[PDB]
């Protein structure tokens, strides 16, 4: 759909109805150590002033780092959810696309950490996200 | 005023209902120079595939609230305000109801304002917090 | 010594030899939900430019939030260590004292979170720290 | 040059050996506009009562490194540089040896520089990371 990891037979919310499907996030590559995703800029991703909403970068990074963790851990009986999301903004984006690259830097038993880079169509670094993902056994 | 955001301009590039904010339904309640509140009714549009409120939704609500709260004061002074850092920490998920946010200003420097935002559930539990650092600069 | 919680019979490093005792951190009050500490500014707390080192605020906050967690959890078979320390600086300090107040905002099963405020002798907010403390069973 | 910090001034308010940096023994190794390294030998002065390197020690090493690395370039340009945000995340403790830090510049704006700092052990493992946001302003 958004090309999210297929790890379960049923999902509570269909992609098109989720926040992710509504703004248009799509996973591109995915491996245990690195994943990418992107989104086309539309007014649905912007704030009233015409720039891509800061929350959009946050959300792309959160989905990308978390889903990339899920991809590995789901099949191991674990649940993966974001515990901390620290996004820093360097340059705005008015149009085009937002591309994210998440690089795994730590995979502990209870926490995985990913560095996410958010770039524009020109390849410029527009924002970064330090994603801390909690890993716990499913209930 | 579509989601009750501060009327500081005659015109805006994107209408409320078309923005991310309008799409997910964020609405500002109170707004003062030192404190602001807003909320959103949870619907699937606010959730991730697993059925919970998306982490990014809390980050966005906090971001919009703190920034707009800064804009309410500085716009007229000829400044622009945009977030420079958003650090959101998640304590408990939200599956349904509303997400209620309260932003309290803790520092108002000449170049940066800082707000502590608490995000609660209908039962009043602290579900997430966001430390928002807002850059303040003069418009071009 | 530094008035740290007395929870064990032996400690690997004596207060006076630790980083805390070397810069002079002292716990004032301590309860499960709130704790305070302070330090006199000396050159040992400063950087070459004469201001209190940013790392000093970080360290005060980290010791204070962690030790306050230890105070409750130690006796329960758990270990408490900092997992994330996010310190933001609003105003420098050149002399006097640094006073910290840590307020517990979340006490989960595996994570405790504290908001730490760092003030000067005039009571001004000089910095803040969001301390995320991991709680795990002792080995 | 006491701990090999950038010589950008004739005189400094506090001598190396007297500062926090000198007391704990931080030493700068390489230093360029886009990348800097430093290290410290672990001793009790770097530890907490439980025998591990104090979290605050990593935060301080990262802080000093990123800031001084910014100072090396901007001082001569009449700017002052001070950290505005230090976010350090801890992955694995260090009990002894050294702590080695590498700061990589990722953004150099007109008012903020941002450095990613990695803190490793003697075995090269990633023990902590720090996101350092440095404010750049003109001196008074
Ligand atoms: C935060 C925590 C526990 C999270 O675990 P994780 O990310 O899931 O990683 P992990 O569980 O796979 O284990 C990584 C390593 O952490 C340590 N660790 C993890 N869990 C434990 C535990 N229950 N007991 C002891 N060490 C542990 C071990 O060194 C472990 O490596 P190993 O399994 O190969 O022996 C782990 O990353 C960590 O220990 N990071 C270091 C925390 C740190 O050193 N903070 C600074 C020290 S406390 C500050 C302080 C200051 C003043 C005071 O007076 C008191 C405290
Ligand atoms: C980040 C910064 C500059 C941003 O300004 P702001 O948030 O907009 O607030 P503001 O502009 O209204 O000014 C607040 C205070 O900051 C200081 N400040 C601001 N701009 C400047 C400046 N250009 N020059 C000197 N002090 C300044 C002043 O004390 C000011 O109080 P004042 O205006 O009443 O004199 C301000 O919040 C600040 O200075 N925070 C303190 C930063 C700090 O002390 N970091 C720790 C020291 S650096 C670590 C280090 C370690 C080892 C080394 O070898 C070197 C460095
Ligand atoms: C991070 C974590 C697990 C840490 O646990 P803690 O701080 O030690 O707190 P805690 O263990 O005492 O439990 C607090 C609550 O968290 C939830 N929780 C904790 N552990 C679990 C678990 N193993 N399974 C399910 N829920 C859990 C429960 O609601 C629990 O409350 P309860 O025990 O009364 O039922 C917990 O604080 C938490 O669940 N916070 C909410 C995390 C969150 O909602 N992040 C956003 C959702 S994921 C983003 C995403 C975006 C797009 C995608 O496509 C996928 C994911
Ligand atoms: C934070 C800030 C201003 C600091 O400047 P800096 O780090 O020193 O970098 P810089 O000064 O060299 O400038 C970098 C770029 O920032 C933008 N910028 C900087 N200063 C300004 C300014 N005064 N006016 C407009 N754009 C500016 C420009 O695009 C500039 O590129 P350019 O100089 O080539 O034109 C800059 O990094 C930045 O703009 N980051 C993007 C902030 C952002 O886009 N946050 C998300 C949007 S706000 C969320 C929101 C949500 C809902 C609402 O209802 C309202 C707001």
């Amino acid at each position: 759909g958004g090309n999210l990891p297929d790890v379960a037979s049923h999902y509570p919310v269909a992609y098109e109805q989720t926040l992710d499907g509504t703004v248009g996030f799509v996973i591109d590559e995915m491996t245990p150590e690195r994943a990418t995703a992107s989104v086309e800029v539309t007014d649905t991703l912007r704030q009233r002033w015409g720039l891509v909403h800061g929350g959009a970068y946050c959300a792309l990074a959160e989905m990308l780092a978390t889903e990339a963790t899920v991809a590995v851990v789901h099949e191991k009986g674990m649940m993966a959810v974001g515990q901390s999301n620290h996004t820093s903004f360097f340059r705005p984006v008015k149009e085009g696309h937002v591309r994210a690259e998440a690089v795994r830097i730590h995979a502990g038993s209870t926490t995985w950490f990913w560095d996410v880079s958010l770039r524009d169509d020109a390849g410029r670094l527009c924002a970064v996200s330090s994603m801390s993902i909690a890993v716990r056994p499913r209930r």
